[PDB]
């Protein structure tokens, strides 16, 4: 139900994701998620919907449905805010949109820093992404002060490869270890090496895009579908569960936190009904064998960036 983080806090193993959740739909989605029993919401400034997520959280708090301590609210620092003097400001903007006074967890969204500005993906005249000369260790030191100032309870990373995680763990004067590395993970990208690395260092892994992100804006029709994989449908039929429920239970039995996105109330409810069954070790080993090393999120505009995470093996 909950995993212990290295700061002592308990992170709920199931959360609601909010990337691509339209502002006009996400307030309803979050309110239903909280009624249904979700206690963990994954957010980000770059999703352009934190205000509307925050309206739902405020409504449920005022209603007494949950108290603030029961909720685990995550957001992420966007790439254009990596320099030291910008980090606190980005966090405070997210805090006011969400209408909270602290975050439970704040992640560096990607290891790549972009030129600061109003564009989330700043382009030059030849059309490619303009990098910041900032690095990971300096951004980490700026994240560490947010903990010292009470704005966030825990800090972590996202889309970091093992050498990048290593860089942080080996930083002279390291005060707070990354609590969480949030990475893409599903049966087509099982991440066995990066997961075994992080867990050995006491870092909790959160699996994003657990259903394969079928609503990703760069989807093609010849791309594989997890939800339609007949081999995964078969494992689900055996358990009297849906394929989505199998795909959500899968990371859970690997001791991963999982954050499926939905704005549809019956799917939000369906995705919650995953605690009352178990995949056998045979089901688990079978699902692991489906690995293709296929990424939904490869950040393909930044493949030349000095900190691009996905050139390394893991
Ligand atoms: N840190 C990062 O870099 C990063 C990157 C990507 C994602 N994430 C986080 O991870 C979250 C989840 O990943 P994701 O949004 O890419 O995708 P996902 O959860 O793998 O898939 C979401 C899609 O699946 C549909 N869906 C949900 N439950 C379903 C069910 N029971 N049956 C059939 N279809 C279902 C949703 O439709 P409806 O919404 O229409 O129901 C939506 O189209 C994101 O929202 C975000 O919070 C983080
Ligand atoms: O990185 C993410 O979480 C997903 C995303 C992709 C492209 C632009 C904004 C967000």
């Amino acid at each position: 139900s909950r995993l212990l983080l290295n700061n002592g806090a308990k992170m709920p193993i199931l959360g609601l994701g909010t990337w691509k959740s339209p502002p006009g739909q996400v307030t309803e989605a979050v309110k239903v998620a909280i009624d249904v029993g979700y206690r963990h919401i994954d957010c980000a400034h770059v999703y352009q919907n934190e205000n509307e997520v925050g309206v739902a959280i405020q409504e449920k708090l005022r209603e007494q449905v949950v108290k603030r301590e029961e909720l685990f609210i995550v957001s992420k620092l966007w790439c254009t805010y990596h320099e030291k003097g910008l980090v606190k400001g980005a966090c405070q903007k997210t805090l006011s949109d969400l209408k909270l006074d602290y975050l439970d967890l704040y992640l560096i969204h990607w290891p790549t820093g972009f030129k600061p500005g109003k564009e989330f993906f700043p382009l030059d005249e030849s059309g490619n992404v303009v990098p910041s000369d900032t690095n990971i260790l300096d951004t980490w030191a700026a994240m560490e002060e947010l903990v010292d100032e009470g704005l966030v309870k825990a800090i972590g990373i996202s889309n970091f490869n093992h050498l990048q995680v290593e860089m942080i763990l080996n930083k002279p004067g390291l005060k707070y270890k990354p609590a969480v590395n949030q990475i893409e993970c599903h049966p087509y990208l099982t991440q066995e090496k990066l997961i075994q690395y992080c867990q050995s260092k006491g870092i909790v892994v959160t699996a994003y895009s657990p259903l394969g992100s079928p609503d990703r804006p760069w989807a093609k029709p010849e791309d594989p579908s997890l939800l339609e994989d007949p081999r995964i449908k078969a494992i689900a039929a055996k358990h009297n569960k849906t394929t989505a429920q199998v795909l959500i239970r899968f990371p859970m039995q690997r001791n991963l936190v999982v954050i499926p996105k939905s704005v549809t109330p019956e799917r939000i409810a369906e995705n919650f009904k995953v605690f009352d069954f178990e995949l056998s070790s045979q089901d688990m080993t079978t699902l692991l064998s489906y690995n293709r090393n296929w990424r939904v999120c490869a950040l393909l505009s930044c493949t030349s960036h000095k900190d691009y995470p996905f050139h390394e093996e893991f």
